[PDB]
């Protein structure tokens, strides 16, 4: 799994 630094935005479930 590779994530990103910095996604910045929560996912507003």
């Amino acid at each position: 799994i590779l994530p990103w630094k910095w996604k910045w935005t929560p996912w507003r479930r």
